[PDB]
């Protein structure tokens, strides 16, 4: 028969789905469970193109569309399925839960879920150590209610929660690769309460991936919590190849009680578009956060990046940054690349440059204040002015021992305007008559 009003189970004895699976009621919900712990090896599985479909209006239990468990690896082979997990509820929606501890390879699939009540998920990563996820051609569509941050995600990865703090050390490695997140964002967190709870994230998004788009930036969210003996170190390695995002990158950091709380965050983007904002936020006495953000190959950044943690920015082989609102970091390091400062100012306690490159709106106010060292050498453009050009604006600010030597000129009506090192050690723009 065509359609399944029955949950079905995939296991080693039956890897094939052979028809769709559609679920409906009031009720808890989890439509195909995939059992990988009597696989010898592996476990192949095809879906068939048949499509998966829960829908509850179950208020405090789960709907699942798919469900993952046992201990060895899978693969499940989705090629133009649709995993559906929907209906109001309080309690979050998942189109697909993972606690296997084996390996899980998804080859495309269509992964959707809606909740205008509580929250929906994509993908929830939930084994106790840690799992492999990796998405070939697969898309996201997570749709929760809005009125809540975190309502949305595309790709939950929590070590721990409220009831029980994580004990432990966990990695999760997540590989997105020709894959697309419609809506939804990325969580990767771990609440360690009193216990030491450790979690790696190690994000891989690669060959076509796209996250969002223009006009529907997600969020990708680093968080560590941990309260009186606990301890807690989110690290988060977000590595961006060939690949697009709108999205902004949030590292929050949430100590109770003196509890040391860490969310490092190392990004490499390579050939790749990223749109969006970076934060730190560290809330109590010894939280502490951290961005590191490297773009090389032609990458393109279009964002911001502030907040209270540590943030480090470095550009290489004709890197752009394209500076959106106001941005405050400790390093930034610019070689054989852009940042691009007509709308906005940058703050950095350090300055490094080898043959770097800086955009500024001659006719505005706004700067590269660089309140320790600067070094290197950098030139400097504007688009011409049909009006004359404030020559006391500090287009360039130095802290000491700056040895940056910073060249360029520039249009303000009539006149040519040179960058002209002043007494001070800035950098402004003087009429050359
Ligand atoms: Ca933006
Ligand atoms: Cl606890
Ligand atoms: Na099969």
């Amino acid at each position: 028969s065509t359609v399944s009003t029955d949950p079905v189970t995939l296991n080693t004895e039956k890897t094939t789905l052979d028809q769709d699976v559609v679920i409906n009621g009031d009720n808890k919900i989890t439509a195909v469970t995939i059992e990988t712990s009597d696989s010898d090896k592996d476990l192949n599985v095809t879906f068939g193109g048949h499509d998966i479909t829960a829908t509850s209006t179950v208020n405090q239990d789960f709907v699942e569309g798919v469900k993952v468990s046992g201990n060895k690896n899978v693969v499940i082979n989705a090629t133009d399925s649709t995993i559906t997990a929907q209906g109001e509820g309080t309690y979050v929606r998942t189109a697909m839960v993972i606690d296997s501890t084996g390996d899980v390879v998804v080859n495309g699939g269509n992964f959707v879920a809606k909740n205008e009540k509580g929250s929906a998920t994509g993908i929830s990563l939930e084994a106790t150590t840690g799992n492999n996820l990796t998405l070939n051609g697969t898309t996201i569509n997570a749709q929760g209610n809005k009125s809540y941050s975190n309502g949305s995600t595309a790709i939950f990865a929590q070590k721990g929660n409220l009831l029980q703090g994580f004990d432990g050390d966990a990695t999760d490695n997540i590989t997105l690769a020709d894959s697309n997140i419609i809506n939804g964002g990325i969580e990767t967190i771990v609440t360690a309460g009193n216990k030491t709870g450790i979690h790696t994230v190690n994000l891989n998004i690669k060959d076509g991936s796209v996250i969002g788009a223009a006009n529907n930036k997600q969020t990708i969210y680093a968080s560590a919590s941990a309260q009186g003996a606990g301890s807690a170190t989110q690290n988060l390695n977000l590595s961006v190849a060939d690949s697009t995002i709108y999205s902004d990158v949030l590292a929050l950091s949430e100590s109770e009680n003196s509890a040391s709380t860490t969310t490092n965050v190392n990004m490499n983007v390579a050939r790749s578009y990223w749109e969006g904002n970076a934060y730190t936020f560290n809330s109590g006495d010894k939280a502490g956060s951290d961005l590191d953000i490297n773009l090389s190959d032609s990458s393109v950044w279009k964002g911001k990046v502030s907040g209270a943690g540590d943030a480090s920015v470095s550009l290489q082989n004709g890197s752009v940054w394209n500076v959106t609102g106001s941005s405050t970091v400790d390093a930034l390091a610019v070689k054989d690349s852009t940042v691009n400062i007509t709308k906005a100012t940058v703050n950095t306690g350090t300055f490094a440059s080898q043959n770097g490159t800086l955009i500024v709106d001659a006719s505005s106010e706004n700067t590269l204040d660089i309140s320790g060292k600067a070094s290197g050498d950098l030139r400097v453009y504007s688009a011409g002015s049909l009006d004359l050009i404030n020559e006391q604006t500090a287009f360039i600010s130095t802290g000491k021992d700056s040895t940056l030597k910073a060249t360029g000129t520039t249009e303000g009506g009539l006149y040519q305007y040179d960058l002209t090192q002043g007494a001070d050690g800035n950098f402004y723009f003087v009429k050359n008559t």
